[PDB]
DNA sequence: ATTATGACGCT
DNA sequence: AGCGTCATA
């Protein structure tokens, strides 16, 4: 297998939280704007940045006071705050709208609130059967980029480059110089064009997509041309694409594994991995990672698009950084309640909409001076969707953690509640 | 003082 | 059951 068996798309809503605020407030449209939460500490922390604002150098995880220095005209939208914490309901609801529309076209895996994987293999077959011996016009692919094209001999403008590359691709399909998987990708891209058109018409939200044979290539493809554009990445484009592609760019290699691959093997780019035998890769990085790397540097990935549109867990948390770390038993109880109260509302909605019930409650807390996200995880049975019950049980489970008092030590930097193990209802 | 959520793999 | 990795709004 050349890993050309499937057609897979990754769709990413461009600066999704910004878009949601821009649809609601027309004033923010087509302007440098960012979404922040909690204005009191340094203007608030930016979590979403429009493309107009990015040009000024405004980035995520930046303090709003700092972003205003780069972009004096930056407009800000504030995350809804409920019970003393961030409330993301508006963005979760908008996300559902998008997911439902995507559902009509093909089978979808929800990757995050803003992005989803699409398995288009069956859909492209139908289209290939439905439309037989029919040439694919350039007009059907108005925002599609073919990676690696144009090649050889109005290039100076970006849109000129796009069309010329598209024409070369199409002419080669037309002529029969392009393989059946290349045709499958193209039809896949046609469908993604329509899916994206349906999303914008019906929600007003724009998005970018990558089309390829697996999830990793599709995701890489998606980021090549943004915003509001889609990029086809063929099996043939992979060698040139990987040759100058930093290892950290590939999904799952952005962390410690990727760094160890670079450090151990002494390589910079993804394509350099082809030198090494599978056994060599497995020896260094383990059987599972080795096998995965051997195939992936050749553009082959087998992870399936899971038929899942609903989150597997439902959770809420609040950090209590630095001085605000919780020191009294009463403080700890109160926030657990606030956390439990938001959770109950979300769980009941979930039950009515999605015909399922969570059976387990997980408590995660973090203590002062700990590098790790979570210092401790602990679980209890979840039998009633009741805030007072859930909050009280959560406390019962973690009360032993306290070193000595009714003071609590070490002070809590984080409280986390997660509903898990859903069952059909 | 990146904040709040996620999905997984390992053991 | 509990911990660590990776990811993005």
């Amino acid at each position: 297998a050349t890993g050309q068996d499937r057609v897979v798309a990754l769709v990413d809503m461009d600066c999704f939280f910004v878009q949601v605020e821009q649809r609601q407030n027309p004033h923010l449209r087509n302007k440098p704007c960012a979404v922040v939460q909690y204005k009191s500490w340094k203007g608030g922390g930016i979590i979403a940045v429009s493309y107009e604002a990015r040009a000024f150098g405004v980035t995520r995880s930046m303090w709003a006071d700092d972003a205003k220095k780069l972009c004096p005209d930056l407009l800000l939208a504030q995350v809804r705050e409920s019970r003393g914490k961030a409330n993301l309901t508006k963005y979760r609801e908008a996300s559902v709208e998008v997911m439902e529309i995507m559902s009509r076209f093909a089978v979808i895996e929800r990757a995050s609130i803003d992005e989803a994987y699409v398995d288009l293999t069956s859909a492209v077959q139908e289209r290939l059967q439905k439309l037989q011996g029919q040439p694919i016009s350039a007009d059907l692919l108005p925002s599609t980029y073919i990676e690696g094209l144009p090649q050889g001999p109005e290039t100076v403008q970006k849109e000129g480059m796009r069309k010329q590359g598209l024409f070369q691709w199409l002419d080669s399909l037309q002529i029969d110089n392009l393989t059946s998987p290349d045709l499958q990708l193209t039809v896949g891209a046609v469908i993604v064009e329509e899916m994206r058109a349906a999303i914008e018409r019906e929600t007003g939200f724009q998005c970018s997509a990558g089309i390829s044979h697996n999830k990793v290539l599709a995701k890489l493809a998606c980021g090549l041309n943004k915003p509001n554009r889609q990029t086809l990445v063929s099996h043939g484009s992979v060698p040139q694409l990987f040759s100058q592609m930093p290892i950290r760019k590939i999904r799952s290699l952005g962390g410690k594994l990727g760094a160890s691959v670079i450090e151990i093997l002494g390589i910079e780019y993804m394509g350099e991995l082809t030198q090494f035998t599978e056994s060599q890769l497995q020896s260094h990085f383990g059987e599972k990672n080795g096998s995965w790397l051997y195939a992936m540097c050749r553009g082959i990935e087998h992870d399936p698009v899971k038929p899942r549109q609903l989150p597997k867990t439902i959770g809420c948390s609040k950090n209590f950084p630095g001085k605000t770390a919780l020191a009294t038993r009463e403080q700890v109880q109160w926030w657990l309640l606030q956390l439990a109260q938001e959770l109950e509302e979300r769980l009941t909605k979930d039950r009515n909409d999605n015909d399922r019930v969570a059976t387990q409650l997980v408590v995660s807390i973090r203590v002062q001076g700990d590098k790790r996200l979570s210092s401790l995880r602990r679980c209890c049975a979840l039998t009633r969707y009741d805030a007072h019950k859930m909050s009280h049980d959560a406390f019962t489970v973690i009360k032993n953690c306290n070193t000595s008092g009714t003071e609590w030590s070490p002070p809590l930097t984080m409280l986390f509640l997660c509903a898990t193990k859903f069952s059909a209802s």
